[PDB]
């Protein structure tokens, strides 16, 4: 029942012709498995929830549950514009298994604060028992939510955590401070370090899927007073990042997994390009240094 | 085809239980025609399309083309963030007898603008022959093109026409000086007399829906050189929009056609909420002032 | 004492140790009377006020005041982040025999809208019978005044205009209609015949300077109802700025003018740097061009 | 000289009818080095730099090396939006003997890239001899540099320190990877702990005027790995920042100063208003506690 972790931001596996690499899926499943990953977060922004069908998200969340259900904690992120779209893929969560649901602040509409609020009860309501995750990054939604407007939300019944996927670590303090006992999920990879230190006390991330016990070791290099080796780990964290970033992240991670034999086809869907084959060699490099790990 | 014009950009009428009201779509569509708009834009930002599935937003096309086709003109916006949906609706826009079809800028996820302009590419060619109209909305996409970066997506081949939902008017400027030639809409209804005047050669609306006549006698008074008729039209539509904004837009324009017997169900979909009822008697008294505009 | 019209914001010429050129402002300030100007504004953003120190604001608008007083309107730029520092150059400028005065919104620190009324009030104390022109320019204060911000600000005691230099042509119009007398100047040359249409009465530019001409002429022809004219006019006076983002505006300006023989050494404060040589040809010509424009 | 450490940003006293307090500006320099501190930064923007004339930020610069120099690091902030006057203040902060100057990105008008490295280099001139701290403040100056322009600045002849007043901390991440020995100062207070785990190895503050020892507590906690005190410490900062922000930070420390009896006279330059009396309570029992801190 307790959420509170390191979780991989699941990524969606596609085959040559742009569909759902279900092979692919499993292993990258089981590979998260094996690294020691608390969690899953599926479905989510870096899943390419954006680019994918309501059916073929729920494709997905049923094929994760069937091979994670019951080996570690699986958040549903179901979120769409649309609240109704939002409240099936919620439903099909609470079908398949899931412990959680989490949904992005309805985005590209400009919607009221009251009607950010109804959308998540509503979701809440379909999740029919299952906690809800909120789930902010004002970077991607353009929506910001201000303080007082946090506190609202993660108050709201129903409501268990708040990943915040936001670089503002004083607000990151502000919000432990306010709520002690709240599930709070670090969001930008690059300063998780920081972030746990400033109150989040786990996280979500796309890079968690090939490298998630590096994670893992700053949550204990923290708990354990070593600032050196949280320092180390995050530094080592961010030379991929940056790298990444180069690349594109999403065809990145895809591409390091594809050179660790978990993924048979890195692509990202349309429009999404191609990685640039000049950063190929520096991607495998990183791959074999992973696997060396 | 001649593209330039007042286009209207369409409502999508809902029902209590959030399902495609029909009956309402066909009976704005055939206001939109008896009001003397020159054409349609279908499924854009306006129709609400984003919280529409793909099969909506075509039955959506189709039922607009049924009823409109070969009367006036039709651009069916396909834009998705995937370019694989955008092609599907591209596709059956053709098929349904558009004359054109539109996409704004994948938006959400960061894209570089090679990836927009394969994007458009693979759109233009799915649209078999319907010329694209480039649909630029920096406030609401998130994505920010340079005047060079717009020349390019304007000059792809298969590119017809760029719809410029911008209120930065020396970009309208400089865009019509650098290509004298393009169908060019100005997307902010709000300045639409300035538009026209710093280039725009039409636009497209959503206000278009419950006044177009107000926005064709702007263009008309302008061509005539009434500057004085033309900015007191701007300024009873400013009125309007003032109003809208602080109603909330499109539910505002769906409760405006309701009061004026057009739409039955005034309601967006959620999560947007309904209106608040205390701006009931203002929109209905505006329903009352426009009914009156047409003698 | 009527605050209407074309007003060109003074450029400060600088000699080559970078200390204030007093025969080259003596000239440009006479060379802007002789273009049919309707009066100057002092000392502001163009003037490169924010790299002078007090005394020196003082003496251009000294100097000036010695060379136009009662010959054109005279707004002087008072504008400091100090509230005292304000109330002493407006203080001057009463002495000097301005006007009005003028402050853009102080920057730099946040200050509340309260903080920003009382600003103003105390420099029109100052002011003492000279009336204020509000300066709202977002894009470089970083202060987004909002509309009715902006309404309190207008309606204050002893303010008699706003410089609008915002692009945003729906608040322009906004402001027109809240409020029809008030004086409003269209503050971004780009986009003048547009500002003009929602709502401007005027304008005060930093083009002005080298063509002012061109901007009397769209105001002119706008009020006979001749539009092509005033698009035309529009878009020869956008090619010039085009050329002036390219190069640098004030020192790209500067340098027209040291080819139409007015400044003698057209550089701008440190950290200003020179203009790229690969620029001097267009420069050079544009001068040509507008000094062929006068017969 | 080591300039690595805790260094309070020095506000500037003024007395009852705004001019220099210069009594008390030597107890407040007092007062923070009896707290420990490392440094003073002195004429930033917390020492209200941008409401002084040069002479005004002169004499605080000379004063406070009176009372200082020796004792602590003194760090002269010479930024100003013109290089000259930046380039006269560095020349008096050498006359004085500070340790290093340092400059804020000249803002309010658009520069080049090229022009900031050219107004750093002209100031490190100048300064002839003492260190540049380069003062990176995006959400004030207004000027977006990007990771690979910060590391050219850094690396100019003369940079021997960054005061990073950015809440990005993987670019502070990235800055230190790059540059192992750079002197990397957080500029935000409320995120000090997380920003020298990131990579920060000292810090300029504000608050640091009156619990500097706090600081200086989460540098030594972090040393020692004792996360949770180091976590406590600013936690209990935060709150302070907390109330700062809704008091107005500046006359909000200013206040407690006076409480503290180090200030006489607690006011700012208009335009910033005085404290809400709703908040002097707190303000006061803020000091108290402070004062408690302290045995």
């Amino acid at each position: 029942t307790n959420l509170r972790g390191v979780m991989a931001a699941l990524l969606t596996p596609f085959d040559q012709q742009q569909a759902l690499d279900k092979a692919s899926l499993r292993r990258l499943v089981q590979f998260n498995i094996q690294q020691g990953i608390d969690g899953l977060y599926v479905g989510g922004s870096t899943g390419e929830a954006f680019v994918q069908s309501l059916s073929e998200r729920e494709q997905v969340l049923e094929i994760v549950a069937e091979e994670a259900k019951g080996k570690i904690k699986l958040i549903a992120h179901v979120g769409c514009v649309s609240t109704a779209e939002s409240q099936q893929l919620a439903a099909s969560a609470k079908r398949y298994g899931f412990d959680a649901v989490s949904a992005v602040t309805p985005f590209y509409y400009p919607f009221s604060f009251e009607e950010h609020c109804d959308h998540y009860r509503a979701i809440i309501d379909s999740a029919d028992g299952l906690p809800m995750v909120v789930y902010n990054i004002p970077a991607r939604s353009g929506v910001k939510l201000t303080l007082d407007q946090i506190n609202t939300l993660v108050t709201l019944p129903g409501v268990g955590a708040l990943k915040q996927t936001s670089g503002d670590l004083y607000q990151m303090e502000q919000i432990r401070r306010e709520h002690p006992d709240l599930v709070l999920y670090n969001g930008y990879d690059e300063i998780f370090a920081s972030g746990l230190l400033a109150g989040a006390d786990g996280g979500i991330g796309s890079t968690y899927n090939i490298m998630g016990w590096r994670y893992q070791g700053i949550v204990k290099a923290l708990k354990e007073g070593d600032i050196q080796t949280a320092q180390k780990l995050q530094t080592e964290c961010n030379k991929v990042i940056d790298l990444l970033i180069k690349t594109g992240v999403f065809r990145g991670l895809k591409t390091v997994l594809h050179y660790m034999d978990v993924v048979s086809v890195p692509l990202c869907r349309k429009p999404f390009g191609p990685v640039d084959e000049k950063y190929l060699p520096e991607l495998k490099a990183l791959a074999q240094q992973l696997m060396q790990e």
